[PDB]
């Protein structure tokens, strides 16, 4: 298991997923979300672009799955949520 889930549910995948999933997944919750679109959420949109950039590093994704978000955040670029 993984200790937190919410990235891989804001990309609508398992948390076992592989890169194609990851990609797949981002895409799809990409172009729900755009500010440009309908659907358009810029909170949700950042969020899905966090769990990309973590969930598609495997190293980061590493660290999230063993301690989670805010462990993952910890001591990031200044300019990261």
């Amino acid at each position: 298991m993984v200790k937190e889930t919410k990235l891989y549910d804001l990309l609508g995948v398992s948390p076992s997923a592989n890169e194609q999933e990851l990609k797949k997944g981002y895409r799809k919750a990409a172009l729900k979300y755009h500010p440009d679109k309908p659907t358009g959420d810029t909170e949700k949109f950042k969020e899905i672009s966090e769990a990309f950039e973590i969930l598609n590093d495997p190293q980061k994704r590493e660290i999230y799955d063993q301690y989670g978000l805010e462990a993952a955040r910890s001591g990031g670029p200044s300019f990261g949520p």
